């Protein structure tokens, strides 16, 4: 409950990007953490691939989570994994 942000779309443009992890955090981000509480953890991130049983490797969880989340927090988050820059 404010007014000092909600009024013109100057204000928005700086509010547009999702810093932390709000971006996904509705829609994707939820759907993703096996969690549903807000934050990844490589413990659940293999069970993404892991529950589809096709022809992954448990190996590519772990050099994939380190490389996602650089926070070295041990839990990503959608703002973690976006941080790629230069590729
Ligand atoms: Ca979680
Ligand atoms: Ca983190």
């Amino acid at each position: 409950h404010s007014s000092g942000h909600i009024d013109d779309d100057d204000k928005h443009m700086a509010e547009r990007l999702s810093e932390e992890e709000i971006g996904g955090l509705k829609e994707l981000f939820k759907m993703i953490d096996t969690d549903n509480s807000g934050t990844i953890t490589f413990d659940e991130l293999k069970d993404g691939l892991k529950r589809v049983g096709s022809e992954l490797m448990e190996s590519e969880i772990k050099d994939l989570m380190d490389a996602a989340d650089i926070d070295k927090s041990g839990t990503i988050d959608y703002g973690e994994f976006i941080a790629a820059t230069v590729h």
